[PDB]
């Protein structure tokens, strides 16, 4: 069992995989110890309370009916007890560097900061939405799952998509060093089932060049920056 090399997972799997279904899912992405360690920075800004409650950042007003109940934390991944995340982070990014020019006709010209959350179970999960649906810029959703061990049939929080016109919907366990890829756009609705365990997971969105250029003022989730180079 060997590393598949970036520039083959990418022409190989993912460049077919999201042009065809939009949806693509890679396991065991970092290995088990670079996994573990992600976990444990992310359980560490848990504990010191470094998250913002999630349903604060998306609602308008304070009567606004919950959409999610999750909590957050921005990472650009060079802050101390973060280095591993920025790992993560650089990871994903050569990834979609290799892919650039061959996902559609976007040309991904940098990301968001990494969104780290925290859905602590009692029945708390994200209601049925679509990531951009305003041509926000935001072109390809990446998450990375941290659940060592998750039993969905008794856990649930399950990531369930629908491809829009498609006779078919992708039910996504939140497991262990998986990696996931989707179009941010309509194409993608998708809702998160209630879970009963925390759950944590890092979520990244790619921005299109074209698009960002031609979105609109009204639209850290607008914030650019670019892809990670190797150190
Ligand atoms: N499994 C699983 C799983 C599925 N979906 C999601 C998320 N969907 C969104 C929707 C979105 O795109 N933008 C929000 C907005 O428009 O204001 C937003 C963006 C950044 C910070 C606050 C709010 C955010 S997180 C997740 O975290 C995990
Ligand atoms: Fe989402």
């Amino acid at each position: 069992t060997k590393p598949l090399p970036a520039l083959k997972l990418a022409l190989e799997y993912i460049v077919p995989c999201m042009n065809k279904h939009g949806i693509c899912v890679v396991d065991d992405f970092l290995g088990k110890e670079t996994g573990q360690q992600i976990g444990d920075e992310v359980r560490a800004l848990h504990d010191t309370g470094k998250f913002t409650d999630g349903q604060l950042v998306s609602q308008k007003s304070d009567s606004s009916k919950d959409i999610r109940g999750d909590k957050i934390t921005w990472i650009e991944g060079k802050e101390p007890g973060c280095e591993t995340i920025g790992l993560l982070m650089s990871s994903m990014d050569d990834l979609i560097r290799h892919c650039n020019g061959k996902l559609g006709s976007y040309k991904i010209n940098g990301r968001t900061k990494a969104m780290v959350a925290c859905y602590p179970g009692n029945g708390t999960g994200y209601v049925r939405h679509v990531d951009n649906p305003n041509g926000d810029g935001r072109c390809v959703t990446c998450i990375y799952y941290l659940n060592k061990d998750w039993d969905a049939k008794v856990s649930g929080g399950i990531l369930r998509i629908f491809p829009e016109g498609k006779a078919q919907f992708a039910d996504i366990e939140p497991k262990f060093d998986r990696l996931l890829f989707f179009w941010s756009d309509r194409r993608n609705p998708h809702e998160v089932q209630p879970a009963y365990a925390t759950r944590y997971a890092i979520t990244v969105w790619y921005f299109d060049a074209d698009e960002r250029a031609r979105a609109k003022v009204k639209y850290e989730k607008g914030l650019r920056v670019e892809l990670n180079k190797p150190s």
